[PDB]
């Protein structure tokens, strides 16, 4: 198995959404807390009538249907998501129906789980099956789904919903530099949900800040070890045409890149001018730990980054600035969103992706985009999953009607016996859409289509 990464992708995020300047109006909020300050535009939020299960269904089905891929060809399918259906029963199990109408039972794979990065460690088990002794010439099929809006408090906001399936095979388009990662794990108390009756989570703020950034400067600090060994010079920024990263919300996404190349500060890589030099001076007297508290250090960096972040990063953001935090399937959003943006220009460049999941797991992994004839091309790749045309065909909610919305997702968390309410809603999601009809009272859930 040569050259093995991601052949086809697909993505689906519920049409229903909110614009965060008129939610930062419906809360007390100054002009631009939202836009400005988290940097995000819109809101999009699973309706009674969507979850993760049925958003995992219109993307796979979407998949397999538009690059044209054989059910019967898929020997391993894997979900990533934070999103807890059932204690003991998968994800990976619902989505197996899928499956079973052409016999294609023979499959490998369950969920993976830890916050955030439950999607990256799917995709990677998935691409190591396919180079594995036990791989039997099929594809592999990587979900990453979530869905979660806190119907109250300031990390409403940071709310959304999505899926996305990854079609992963030899001889890709997109391609794994095997080698050229780094990992960091720990545990921590940074950000976790320990009370299993409720979605509220216990958070840490102090603790997740220096969590994040050093998950971050460390995955950096190792995958740059491996540069070197790898090509014998020092890794920098350099090194790579696109940074993608986790994105919850974009403000986030702005500090990572620019903590990047503080790093390279500290490393006197060659990223760093003259000028940015004189920049960062002031500062190389700071301890790490110092590091990660100083909000002037934050501002300094941001400056020096802003040029390479309008080439390198920018084009990552269009999807996660639209629908918002879309937990696993984040980076793989912004991933898609940088295909939408730069496939003509893609071939031949190298994409640097950071994935992180409080606790913490994170890794920095690299790939290489490469041409590749059709269906299996970063041209067809934007053109099936048609970003432009999801994004023009959305339906704005009131932030009134968006909140009323949230408290009954509240009501009907972890509940059993109702009938969903179509009413008004199954109008907005498109046709062929997957929806939630029912949940009886054994906790069992029934979809219906379109």
């Amino acid at each position: 198995a040569k050259n093995v990464g991601i052949l086809a992708m697909d993505i689906y995020f519920p049409p229903t959404c909110v614009q965060q300047e008129a939610l930062e109006a419906h809360d007390g909020a100054s002009k631009g807390k939202y836009t400005i300050g988290l940097g995000q535009d819109c809101l999009a939020f699973c309706t009674e009538l969507e979850d993760v299960i049925s958003m995992s269904f219109n993307a796979v089905t979407s998949l397999l249907e538009k690059y044209k891929i054989d059910p019967k060809q898929i020997g391993r399918l894997e979900v990533g998501s934070e999103t807890v259906i059932d204690k003991s029963k998968s994800i990976k199990t619902f989505l197996m129906q899928l499956f079973e109408k052409c016999g294609n039972t023979d499959v490998e794979g369950v969920d993976s789980t830890n916050a955030c990065y439950g999607g990256t460690a799917a995709l990677l088990n998935c691409v190591n099956w396919v180079e594995s002794n036990s791989w039997d010439g099929r594809y592999g099929l990587v979900i990453c789904t979530d869905s979660a809006v806190y119907a109250e408090g300031p990390a409403r906001p940071t709310g959304g919903a999505a899926a996305i399936a990854m079609l992963i095979g030899p001889d890709a388009p997109i391609v794994f530099e095997s080698k050229l990662r780094g990992s960091h794990m720990a545990h921590v108390y940074d950000f976790y949900k320990p009370n299993l009756a409720s979605e509220y989570p216990v958070v840490d703020g102090k603790l997740s800040q220096t969590c994040y950034l050093m998950a971050l400067d460390s995955c950096y600090k190792h995958l740059c070890n491996k540069f070197e060994k790898l090509e014998g010079k020092e890794f920098s920024i350099n090194d790579a045409d696109y940074f993608v990263f986790h994105s919850p919300y974009n403000k986030l996404v702005q500090k990572s890149f620019a903590r990047l190349l503080y790093n390279d500060f500290l490393r006197n890589a060659s990223s760093i001018d003259e000028a940015a030099k004189e920049k960062f001076t002031p500062y190389s007297s700071l301890s790490l730990d110092e590091s990660y508290q100083s909000r002037d250090l934050e501002k300094v960096s941001q400056q020096l980054a802003k040029t390479y972040y309008d080439a390198k990063v920018q084009p990552t953001t269009l999807v996660p600035k639209q629908v918002g935090n879309m937990y696993t399937a984040s980076l793989y959003a912004a991933f898609a969103s940088l295909v939408h943006n730069k496939h003509s220009d893609l071939a031949g460049k190298r994409v640097v992706m950071f994935s992180y999941g409080s606790g913490s797991t994170a890794t920095m992994f690299s790939l290489r985009l490469c041409e590749n004839q059709s269906p299996f091309s970063l041209s067809n790749i934007a053109s099936v999953m048609d970003v432009g045309g999801k994004l023009k065909a959305r339906h704005e909610y009131a932030p009134e009607k968006f909140v009323e919305t949230m408290k009954l997702m509240e009501h009907r968390y972890g509940a059993k016996e109702f009938v969903t309410s179509k009413e008004g809603i199954l109008d907005l999601l498109a046709p062929g859409t997957y929806y939630l009809k029912e949940v009886d009272s054994l906790y069992r859930r029934f979809y219906g289509k379109k």
